[PDB]
């Protein structure tokens, strides 16, 4: 019944707001236009004046900054996952598996919320780092954000809002096809109800957006490709910068 799907949609949106401090609605308010103006980092001096007003070569300091934020993001996504009805009742090994594969797909989905074609919000929206400053970073660190920006510009053209995204990232998490899952069926049963909820949600929230449900589902392909490229790029780092620490939570996820 639709009433149950609407209650599930409302539950997830509530947990999403409770779990993710910087929503898309806020990020768009910062990006579009007086109390919320971000300081803009577009070069070496702005970084310095940024590392002062926002608050060890620079390409590496920026890299380890991204890693720290990814870890914080894994923590937020883990919190959100526990609210998805049924998730914590699954075999503990399947919970770990679902988070291990799902977490970076969610990270780049939600990172799109903080992006426009020209750059990305950082430091809880207090800063804005330009796409060209990142693309200009020393090899191989300059190829690192560009595939995310390319995904975001397309993904953002779907014009989803946070309430849509709350259901979509839940769908992503309850993926029965992750390698090594022990009990695929109850995961699939949860995802099917989530899919029904998403379908109704896009119908009501975007009545004129034909086949938006299908187009959203097809984006789950671009997500997979970003991870694969990202994982390759890290292996290059591991060999060229043997002095660079990589956070253990991220190490474990990637293993
Ligand atoms: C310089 C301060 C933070 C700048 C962040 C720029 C983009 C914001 C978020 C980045 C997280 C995703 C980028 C890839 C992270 C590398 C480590 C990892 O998650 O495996």
């Amino acid at each position: 019944e639709s009433a149950d799907l609407r209650a599930l949609a409302k539950h997830l949106y509530d947990s999403y707001i409770k779990s993710f401090p910087l929503t898309k609605a806020k990020a768009r308010a910062i990006l579009t236009g007086t109390d919320k103006s971000p300081f803009v980092i577009y070069d070496m001096n702005s970084l310095m004046m940024g590392e002062d007003k926002i608050k060890k070569e620079v390409a590496i300091r920026i890299f380890q900054g991204c890693q720290f934020r990814s870890v914080e993001a894994v923590q937020e996504i883990t919190e959100y996952a526990k609210s998805i009805p049924g998730f914590v009742n699954l075999d503990l090994n399947d919970q770990v598996t679902l988070l291990k594969y799902g977490v970076h797909e969610i990270i780049y989905t939600m990172l799109a919320s903080l992006m426009n074609k020209d750059g990305v919000l950082i430091s809880e929206g207090q800063g804005f780092m330009t796409r060209e400053f990142l693309k200009s970073l020393r090899k191989p660190f300059g190829d690192f954000m560009e595939p995310k920006f390319e995904f975001a510009v397309k993904f953002n053209a779907l014009e989803l809002d946070d309430s849509d995204l709350a259901i979509f990232i839940a769908v992503i998490i309850l993926s029965g096809d992750r390698p090594g899952l022990l009990n695929v069926k109850p995961i699939e049963d949860i995802q099917d109800n989530l899919l029904q909820a998403l379908e109704l949600q896009l119908k009501l929230n975007h009545p004129e957006s034909s086949q938006l449900f299908a187009k959203l589902l097809q984006k789950m392909t671009d997500l997979r490709q970003i991870v694969t490229e990202h994982v390759q790029l890290l292996q290059v780092i591991k060999k060229t910068e043997t002095d660079m620490s990589l956070h253990p939570l991220l190490q474990e996820i990637y293993k």
